[PDB]
Order: structure tokens, then sequence, then C-alpha cells
């Protein structure tokens, strides 16, 4: 009776397929008729997965070769100027839009931006939009929409298609640099027509109803942009199109929800797993015949649903809408979890009864939905209850020594020993470091030689002190390197590291990796994140060995490098049975170790980076936000306040001035007003020239105080150049060093 619904399903292939063949079609390895091949196999596995498992509400069109968005944009003809004078084919066009085009004399066109896809870890192509834009269906490129879903229902199965709303793709957009003063939202007339045709051929072809997403919708919008989803929407619904399911994902619409009260459409989608609490107030404004699809199995993580709670919440909608108008659904799309749990082979059993991924939530909403519809599933409950059970009862999860040390954090514990203007004087008189000081931010080129000897030392086939000497070698020839270009605070090159989140992750306890755990990141970029899977601590040094050596062969301070608590959280799968904030104050303690270790150690100039602070920041403004902020930044605090004054803590980011001073770091590398009124210093970031590099200071001087500055690149490029570059750089700042 209850119907299911999957939003979205990840297209990447359980052994990577996708990467595979788009990646070899790039180097020119494989025809487009195989890429083409390929990607209709893949399509039809995960269908026929899907039929097989009994969902009812089947996706298409989330699949795609590089990202959904910029798929639209093709579609809709946002396609800018420069990536049409090449010849290209439509789907060529479409990867020069996605990862640029380089040509023989010459051509370098870049690719669109990335943006982060809300707060998910995926990354999406800005819709560009000029005054120019003429959006339109392009026939002969093909309608991806609808050759999927005509694809789709040979193979007998019918889908829903999925396309993002005009509202959310024109408000996520962004103006083109030859139309700085355009306002993309104000183009909603222009593309509202071409929807409606897609949405007519959709219909024309089979396709019933539609999923639009309007995530938007889960954002602070000005009252202007609210008025539009009524505009837009009367504007396509009509008897010549599909039911359209207006969806929304991520977040709390209650803000928007006269926005969306008195809406033609034939249904929504609300995020229940984020957002549970919103079900009262968006049941109330459905109106006669409109469903509620229920989001209750989780989209973007990995835990196991708890089938007795996620069914009692779609109970609570059927009580307010009726039984024939409720659907059991994922929260979001798929499309944010890995494919399939049967692919690990490493996992204690213990371990993995604990998590479901892609292939297992199309199980868990057909069960969730049997059982609100009557069915009896009582082995599948009782299964479920048991796993649920075994898992609330484990103790891999509770550490009563780390539960123990979150009661010691205090204010004294999340501060330095002394204000930043008493720590000053303490590092001058220990390091003596000249004015303009000159450092770099991260890594450095790594040789083939280090692949190839971590490979064998993977295998055995050279002992850890073989390899360790060849690590060592990596790092004395580094710091050689920046001995002889003058910089004045050093790195070690980090070739002993793989990745900045799972090389801290596989030396903490509460963490489990996975070994085909991959989820879309951008493109052809996956990441396999780490799973956070009870209380966090650290057993022992981390990094020091590694620091400790490169500062012995130099007299010169040397950077120990970690990173911070907050980005270790947001790039792992997070428990789900225990706040950010408290897995965040954990990580932060266990971190704290391991800067006390390396001061210890006699490495007293430590940088702890965190990349993903902006991209935790909750959706909306108010007390989860500011909250946020708050325990972000305290969190990194209780990593870096166990230190003496003389020690010196840096931090790079690539933001909210505020919040920079909320860590009061000693030093801040960034790529300023507010900044004025700040005593803690700076570090401001094609081959750049000695004078090219004397104009860029002078107009900072003007500003900020000569006593402030550090210099340093922008971020973490070839040897050559990475030499003239740093040496042009230092010379630079040597310069500024004479005028005083
Ligand atoms: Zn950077």
């Amino acid at each position: 009776m209850v119907q299911s619904s999957v939003l979205g399903f990840p297209r990447i292939g359980g052994q990577r397929e996708l990467k595979k063949i788009t990646e070899a079609y790039w180097s020119g390895k494989a025809t487009v008729e195989e890429l083409l091949a390929k990607g209709k196999e893949l399509r039809e596995h995960n269908w026929k997965l899907q039929q097989k498992a009994g969902v009812d509400i089947i996706p298409s069109n989330d699949f795609s070769y590089y990202d959904q968005v910029l798929d639209l944009s093709l579609l809709f003809n946002a396609i800018p100027e420069r990536y049409t004078k090449f010849d290209l084919a439509p789907i060529d066009v479409l990867f020069a839009m996605g990862r640029g085009l380089q040509a023989a004399a010459a051509v370098d066109v870049t690719a669109l931006e990335m943006v982060k896809w809300f707060d998910s870890n995926y990354h999406y192509v800005r819709p560009t939009f000029s005054h120019s834009t003429e959006f339109k269906l392009n026939t002969a490129a093909g309608i991806k929409p609808v050759d999927e879903f005509n694809e789709a229902k040979a193979l007998g199965v019918q889908t829903r298609p999925v396309i993002l709303g005009p509202v959310s793709y024109l408000y996520l957009g962004k103006a083109d640099k030859d139309s700085l003063d355009l306002e993309p939202i104000s183009l909603l007339p222009k593309i509202l027509p071409v929807y409606k045709e897609l949405l007519q051929k959709l219909k024309e072809a089979g396709a019933e109803q539609v999923q639009i997403d309007e995530p938007v919708l889960v954002l602070d919008l000005p009252e202007a942009v609210q008025s539009k989803f009524k505009e837009a929407y009367d504007a396509l619904v009509g008897a010549d199109v599909p039911e359209l399911i207006l969806t929304t994902y991520f977040g709390d619409v209650r803000p928007n929800l006269k926005a969306i009260e008195n809406l033609p459409v034939a249904g929504f989608h609300f995020d229940f797993v984020r957002v549970p609490e919103q079900l009262d107030e968006v049941a109330s404004i459905l109106k006669d015949g409109q469903t509620l699809s229920a989001g209750v199995v989780d989209g973007r993580n990995i835990w196991k649903t708890d089938f007795a709670k996620a069914s009692a919440v779609v109970q609570k909608a059927i009580e307010k809408v009726g039984k024939d108008k409720v659907v059991v659904a994922t929260s979001s799309s798929l499309l944010h979890t890995p494919v399939d749990l049967e692919s690990e082979t490493k996992l204690d059993a213990v371990i993995k009864d604990w998590f479901s991924f892609a292939t297992q939530k199309l199980d868990e909403v057909v069960v969730i939905a049997k059982n609100v519809s009557g069915e009896d599933v009582s082995k599948q409950l009782e299964a479920n209850a048991a796993s649920i059970k075994a898992r609330s009862e484990s103790s891999i999860t509770n550490d009563p020594k780390v539960q123990e040390r979150l009661t010691t954090i205090n204010e004294a514990l999340a501060t330095r020993k002394a204000a930043f203007p008493e720590r000053l004087t303490e590092q001058k008189a220990k390091y003596n470091l000249p004015l303009f000081p000159t450092t770099t931010i991260g890594s450095f080129p790594q040789t083939k030689d280090i692949r190839i000897n971590r490979n064998k030392f993977a295998k055995g086939q050279i002992t850890a002190e073989e390899y360790e000497a060849f690590i060592n070698k990596e790092i004395e020839t580094v710091v050689r390197f920046q001995e002889e270009i003058g910089l004045d605070v050093l790195v070690h090159g980090e070739p002993e590291r793989n990745d900045m989140v799972q090389y801290f992750g596989e030396q903490l306890n509460g963490f489990a990796f996975t070994t085909n755990g991959w989820v879309q990141s951008y493109g052809s970029r996956y990441v396999r994140p780490p799973i956070i899977v009870g209380d966090v601590s650290r057993p022992k040094a981390m990094t020091v060995k590694e620091s400790v050596y490169a500062q012995s062969i130099t007299s010169k301070p040397m950077k120990g490098m970690l990173t911070g608590p907050v980005t270790i959280l947001r790039w792992s799968f997070p428990r789900d049975d225990v706040s950010g904030k408290i897995q965040a104050l954990q990580l932060g303690l266990a971190l704290r170790d391991e800067v006390n270790d390396l001061e210890g150690a006699g490495i007293t100039v430590i940088q702890v980076d965190e990349p993903a602070i902006r991209e935790g920041l909750p959706l909306r403004a108010g007390k989860e936000r500011s909250d946020y902020l708050n325990w972000a930044a305290q969190s990194f605090r209780v990593a870096t306040s166990g230190v003496e004054n003389s020690t010196q803590i840096h931090s790079h980011f690539c933001l909210d001035p505020n919040h920079i001073k909320a860590l009061d770091a000693d030093v801040v590398s960034i790529e300023i007003q507010e900044f004025s009124e700040y005593p803690n210093h700076i570090g401001l970031g094609r081959i750049p020239s000695k004078q090219e590099f004397v104009s860029r200071i002078e107009e900072i001087l003007k500003v900020y105080p000569a006593s402030k500055f550090w210099v340093n690149p922008d971020c973490g490029r070839g040897w050559p150049e990475v030499k003239e570059s740093l040496t042009n750089m230092v010379e630079a700042a040597k310069e500024f060093r004479a005028k005083y």
C-alpha cells in the first residue's frame, strides 16, 4: 500500500567503473562509444538493482558522467561562449566546462567554478549566466532525461525523472565575468518556458511523475526570492506535463513555508533525518490530494537505519495526512553514500552489522514501507532491532577514560597561558625572526621513488628501517632545498603522508576504515572517508618522529604539521548517536596530546589547519550556526592551548575574521580592515618576480603594520618554478628588510 522511493543512486560503480572509463576517455584510451556503452551498463545495473530490491519509485536522470548540475546547464544552453569555439561535440563541451581545455599554440580554457553542494561533501559545477544567455533545449545533443527515461522503460523499469528545479538552479548559479550586474534569479521568465518544454517531452515519453529538486528552500531566502516558487510552479503545472514532486533535503523548510503553501504541485518531499521536527508544520500545509514523501533513510551517512524509529516517523506523517498520501523515502539522494557494503573484505562482522551503504538502503526503505503498510515483516524488524541493540550495548563505542576527560574541558583548557602581546615577546626572545619572515604552507613535489618504496614497504619487501631511511632522504632533500633559498621557517614536506585525514584516523582509536567505501567528491575524484564508530583517543605520537628528524638536520625552526579536529570530523562519516560537537571535542583532546608531544620533542612551531570549517557551517543563521562557530573554535583551542608562550601556533586558510580571531593562533596565513585592531600576525600569500613581489607588499604596508606581516605563497607546480618563485619571494622579502 505505502510506496517506497529512492531520490538518486550513486553512479560511480561498485568497482569505480565510472572513474576508470571517464579517465580512459579523457586520456584518449577509450572511444566515446566505449564511454557511452559503459554509462548504459551502469544505469541498467543500478535500475535493475533497485527494481530487484522492490523499490516503487526509482529515479532516472540521477546518473552523470561528471555532475548533474552541469548536465542541466548543457541541457538548457547555459554554455558560456568561450567553450563553443573548439568544434567540440556536446559531450566534449560538457567536459570542457567541467574540467577545462588545453590546446596547442596557446589555449588554456579554465573549468567553471567548483562549489560545495550545501553542507554535503559533494561539489557541483556552478551554473554561469550572462546577459546574452539564450536558454533553450539542444535536441541534437540528445535530451538526457528523456533518453534515460526511455532507456529504463525499454528495460521494463518505470522511473521518475529527477531535475533540479528552476528557482534553485538559477539561485545556485552566478553572473559570468561580462555581466557583473546580473542577478541570476532575474532570469526566471527566460528559463521557465524551457523547463515547460522539457516536462512536455518527458510526459509524451511516458513519464507520469517528476522529482523536481528545490533544496534552496532549506536556506535563508530573501522574501523576494520566496515569491518565485508560486510564479514558477503555476507556470509549469498543467495537463500536458507530468505530476511534480517538489523535493527538499538537508534542512528545515519551515521559515519558507508560506512560499510553498499555495502551489499546484502534486506533492512534496522533506528531510526528516536532518529535521524530523518539521513534520507537523509541513504536513499541515498539504492540500487535498498532494502527497508527502517522508525522508527517513539517511542519504549522507552509513549507519543501519533503526526500523522501529524510522517507521514511527512515517506513522506520524500517516496520522496527519492519510496512508494513501505518504511515501517512504531516502532523506536525500544516495549519491552521498558508498555503493555496496558487501564489497568490504576486511571489516569485522560485528562492525559491518552496524552499517548500510547505498545498496542496503534500498532494502531499508522497502521494509519500512511494508511495515507501515501492515505487512508482516516481523523477521526483518527483529533482526534490525537485534543489530541496533548490539551496537548500543557495544564497548568499542564507550571509553570511560575519554568520557572522564571530556568533563575536564573548561575555559582554561581552551585558552593560551597568555594573550598574544605577552606571547609575542617570548617568541621574539626565542626565535629572533627578522622582519618579513618567510615560510611555506604545505607540501612539495614528491619523487616516484616514494610511491614505489611505500608500495614495497606495505608488502614487507623493504624493512621499516629501509623505508624510514628513504623517507628521511626525501625530508633531507626538501630541508636542504629550503635552506639554500633562505626561507626562515621550514617544513619537512610530509613525504610520509598520503592524506590529511586518514593519516591521523589510522592512528586514532574509535575509527573504522573501508576497502571500497568510495563516494563521489567532484567529477572523477572520489573519497573513501574514515568512519568514526566510537569514542576517539590517540594512543601514541602520530607525527613526531618525522618532524624530529627534520628539525635535527637544521638550526632553522621546523614547523610541525597537523589537521584540526573539525576537519577530521567533517571529512569522516560521523557517529549518529552522539553530537558533532562531542566528537569534535574528543578529537581536540586527542590532538592536544599530539601538539604537546611535538612541543616536548622540541618542535615548538606547529601548524594546525582546518580547511573544512566553512563547509560545515549550518545552512541557516541562528542558534545552530552560532553554536557551531563556538564549538569549532573551542575544539581547535582545546588542541592548541597546552603549549608554552614561546611555542608558536600557525593556521592556514583558503572566511569570517571574527571566527579566525577566535582561534587565537599566533600566525595565520590567508589568501584586512577588521584585522587592524588585531595583534596576532598574518601571512599574506605567472612566475612572480622580485619587483612583482615588491609591489604587493608595499600596498599592504599602507594598511597593516610591517611588524605583523609574514611572507608566504598562497597555498601548498614543478621544481624549476618552485625554486625561482620561492627564491624570488625571499629575495623580495629581504629587500623590505633593508629598509629597516
Ligand atoms: Zn590555501
